């Protein structure tokens, strides 16, 4: 009976002071394959009511049905189809994507109908041969005059071959002759059938509509027929969603640099000044443990054969000295001290091999009179020539000097030697990583188990072991929160330029909802449009830190920037998370909002 | 004569095969005072034409002089007051602001020529009351219809008066009567002596011209006159230009918000690791420098006396030992130790005070019998039980106990006690800021200048002032590459989301350059606007580190975060010069394009 029934619409725009009320209490009928005019003076409120027809705005109040189906009862995907197959929008403004050929911006609605790519450029460019912009079919909007805009803008709404043709001032930057092949093709449609409503200015145009109707002021006033009426009778979804997000992107091509490389940053930084930070802590570490170690002093020899059997200790020292008279030359140095120290003292202080060797397993075994020196007792009495071989006399007894070692006059004798060829406690080095008070009460357990009961009064230097454990908690303090600014800080860096960039066409969506997609299609291009930016950025990002570390450990002397594969984890899974959050959110806030709102 | 004369006009687009010729050796010479229609077929040349006319595009070859001065060969100012006062353009398509209201919108011109802004409102509101939109004055173009905004652009036009009115099918959107309306003010403009130039596709538009030129691909076909013709007879600017950047930003909440919380990171990211860094160092270095000192040790009492008198040397000891038996209840601890020891031993050594007190002054004057105690020495001999008072027998002579130290059995009592009451070096510590081996140095030359010439058998230790050297230097490249980074990731930061920014506004240039605007009153607000965002940005930031570390020294124990003043300086300097010049260049490279073309 009627296709379009709209009774009591209203509608209003704006906050008192500031409120309009912009269409007044119309009730409008149109009859199914009519050719209706719209006329009326500018600003009467005629585009207003296109608009809530074609299912783009939608009325403040009453109702508007098409095909007797309330509107705004519809879903939002319901809604979408109408604007793909039930209406073919030609705008007053004419609304092209200005990245999109002609022919790009005529096929557009068809993709989210879903024809196939090979068949909408064909139709595409035959409805520009008909409208006359076949010499134009590349040419993008900003490449052509007003009045072909306005054709490629005619195209597009005919492009799904809609039944009803809402068409907004269709003529108005258009000759004479293009304007009459224009209603050429407008009334031959009318003859297939189709309805046509049609605001315009012009008579001559809207002698071709055989109903005419005047608004003024949100108000009609005329309504005149020239005659009676005739009586009526996700998968591929994605794959052309990713072309579109790639094209977009590409044309696009510094908002999508600029925010890769925005990823870029937000990762290379992160994992950079984890980098820093932890080799800076072995370094840092390390000048502290080359300080002097940490040791346990028991103050028979099995005991201490059984103490080096674990991984909790990591060497081990029989001690026993000796206080007497050392003669080289004529000089005769009173009161020196040789210490008889075991195989592995030196490991146990950590003194440092500076010239010949240390005492071997032979020289303790044979009691040999061999003697390693004191960096200061060396020096002192061989001046600066090599003492390695020359001889020393400790109470009327040769040794051999064999090496030289660091400091914390000082003799380094094997303990068999001093205990047979001069005289007649037990130090160990507590490993690294076992904890301090715990190998205190692991050695006193493990010694008792062989029985003696005493006399354990042991003592244990272990000071460094202090201010390590002491220096890696503010270390990690330091390489933590510095972690957590450069993280923060580029993850905001990203969200920045992603929040801009993307609102930055929130008129080309509301152009995409008017002609036929629907929500997700949005959400399906601009997620796309985010993960294929993100880890390209992503994977730029893990691998240009790579090359500054190589940079830094080539260059850099002092500590080398030891990279963390957890950091890089974490700082790709952190800035793309929020780089597709912040990609998609206005996406899908603009989606939502009415086309004609987006359009503004 | 002539005012325009225009001699073997071309125009070319496009970059063969993609090139077209678009105006074709028109030669066209229009009579001052004329009111000229040009028609032709959508897409011939016609708005080409009007442009270069206009001086917003300019040809490819030939000649275009208005007044008789040549337009290629005028300077960018001039051309630039020809479109503010020569000119009065109505755009095909409107090219409104559509941050601006109406009026707002008609006023502009009149800024860049300079008007007071209390007359330009009263005289905006007049010309849209002229045209019809009184009603309307202040709504934004996206609150209008199509055929108000052209009427908007219609009233900018003639805001400046200008002399030739370029009007592009200015009745386009409107209807008749609006349209006649607008045809009577150009008319009697007209009859003001005003020369029209009009683009239209209406022929009753056309009839109120006396002069009609026809254009059909590229060329000029038709040339009718009705009769003959008449012959013809920085201070303030940037106060205005400051109110337009802040009315800019404050219409751009977004892009400036994120803009300057973009430099708000910029700075309180380098200055927060700045500041993090040092505050790990001072705790690094100082468990360093608390797990033992350096010292000289020279191995009489005036020596040490003078030696202590240094600012290089901080504290002196007066060395002597004493090998012997003690004695608390039975038990008798045999071969012991007393060092007989300085004032300030204690602090030479950094042995911190446990229990009691140190040797006082008055001790070591009076040689009293009174022992510190060692930790260790005084945990063994007194269980656990307050040693505090309670006395020892050292060579069967009493001693007073008054107190405890740390380590690094051993007693410390006087020398003065030790030479006089049991037996009858010099050590010093050198300060922390001079350098070791200067020391060194200086020592052997200020105890020679005590006559004595030796024996200066001088040994030291400074293990733990090379291993603070040595980490100094590796703090030092940790922070200051840790700076270098987030210094340039948040310039980056702010490059992004600046570059972006103005960029999009391009097109906001363009008009304002083809409405009359000077080169430089663009760089002005763009400046402004950049310097009054940014050291906005740059207050916040400042500040909100403040904050940052308030929280920090708060809630965490370890060290305390320490700022830099140079850092703020260098953070604040840096990204204020950073934004402000990307701020400028991309508003300065659009300026100085084509008006035309920084409209597409
Ligand atoms: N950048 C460009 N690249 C290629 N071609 C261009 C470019 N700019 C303009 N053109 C072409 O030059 C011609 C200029 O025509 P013009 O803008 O004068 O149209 P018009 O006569 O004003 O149309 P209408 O009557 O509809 O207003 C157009 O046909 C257009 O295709
Ligand atoms: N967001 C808004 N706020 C306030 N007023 C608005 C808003 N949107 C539209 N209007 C007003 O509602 C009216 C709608 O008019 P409409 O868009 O139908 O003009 P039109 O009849 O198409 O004009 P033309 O004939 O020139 O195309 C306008 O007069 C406009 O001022
Ligand atoms: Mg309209
Ligand atoms: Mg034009």
């Amino acid at each position: 009976m009627n296709i379009i029934e709209i009774k009591q619409l209203n509608r209003y725009f704006g906050e008192g002071e500031n409120r309009v009320h912009v269409l007044k209490d119309i009730s409008l009928s149109i009859e199914r394959g009519d050719f209706v005019a719209i006329m009326g003076q500018s600003g009467s409120g005629k585009s207003t009511l296109m608009n809530i027809i074609g299912c783009l705005d939608t009325a403040t109040g009453g109702s508007s049905k098409i095909d007797g189906k309330e509107t705004i009862e519809l879903t939002n995907d319901q809604l979408s189809d109408l604007r793909s197959q039930k209406f073919g929008f030609i705008f007053q403004r004419y609304n092209l994507l200005s990245s999109l050929t002609a022919a790009e911006n005529v096929a557009l609605p068809a993709i989210y109908a879903g024809m196939p790519q090979s068949q909408r450029l064909e139709r595409a460019k035959q409805l520009l041969e008909k409208l006359g912009l076949g010499d134009k079919w590349q040419n993008k909007p900003n490449q052509l005059s007003g009045g072909q805009q306005q054709r490629v803008s005619i195209a597009r709404a005919l492009m799904n071959g809609g039944e009803i043709i809402l068409a907004d001032q269709p003529t108005g930057a258009l000759d004479s002759h293009s304007g009459e092949n224009v209603m050429e093709i407008l009334r031959q449609l009318h003859e297939e059938g189709h309805t046509i409503i049609m605001v315009t200015h012009d008579k001559h145009i809207a002698a071709s509509a055989n109903r005419i109707i005047e608004i003024k002021d949100g108000e009609i006033i005329s309504d005149t027929q020239k005659r009676q009426v005739k009586s009526a009778v996700s998968k591929d979804q994605l794959m052309e969603a990713f072309r579109m997000s790639v094209s977009a992107i590409v044309a696009h091509k510094m908002r999508s640099l600029l925010t890769m490389l925005g990823i870029i940053i937000g990762i290379t930084s992160v994992v950079s000044v984890v980098a820093l930070g932890n080799g800076s802590q072995q370094k840092i570490l390390e000048n502290i443990r080359g300080i002097g170690t940490n040791t346990m002093t028991i103050f028979k020899i099995s005991d201490a054969n059984t103490l080096s059997k674990q991984s909790y200790i990591q060497s081990v020292t029989p001690n026993t000295s000796s206080s007497g008279i050392l003669v080289v030359g004529n000089k005769s140095f009173t009161s020196a001290n040789l210490y008889g120290i075991g195989e592995q003292y030196f490991d146990v202080e950590g003194l440092k091999l500076k010239q010949g060797r240390l005492l071997t397993e032979d020289d303790v075994d044979q009691s040999n009179q061999v003697v390693v020196l004191d960096e200061s007792a060396k020096k002192a009495i061989f001046a600066n020539e090599n003492p390695l071989g020359k001889t020393v006399i400790f109470n009327k007894r040769p040794f051999r000097v064999i090496g030289v070692v660091s400091d914390q006059l000082n003799l380094y004798s094997p303990y068999s030697t001093v205990l047979n060829k001069i005289t007649g406690s037990i130090t160990v080095k507590i490993s690294d990583d076992v904890n301090s008070t715990v190998a205190e009460k692991s050695l006193t357990e493990l010694l008792k188990s062989l029985h003696g009961k005493k006399d354990f009064f042991i003592m244990n230097s272990d000071t460094i072991k202090q201010t390590i454990e002491n220096t890696t908690g503010t270390m990690k303090l330091l390489i933590s929160s510095i972690a957590f600014i450069s993280l923060i800080v580029g993850g905001i860096g990203v969200m920045n330029i992603m929040l801009v960039s993307v609102t930055e066409r929130t008129k080309e969506i509301g152009v995409r909802m008017a002609i036929g997609a629907r929500q997700i299609n949005i959400l399906q291009q601009f997620l796309i449009e985010a993960v294929l930016i993100c880890l390209i950025g992503g994977v730029a990002g893990i691998l240009l830190s790579v090359l500054i570390g190589v940079l830094f450990n080539s260059f850099i002397t002092d500590f080398s920037m030891d990279f963390s594969t957890a950091s890089i984890v974490t700082a790709v899974l952190f800035s793309t998370l929020i780089g597709v959050l912040f990609g998609y959110m206005p996406a899908k806030k603009a989606a939502e909002l009415n086309p004609i709102t987006a359009l503004a």
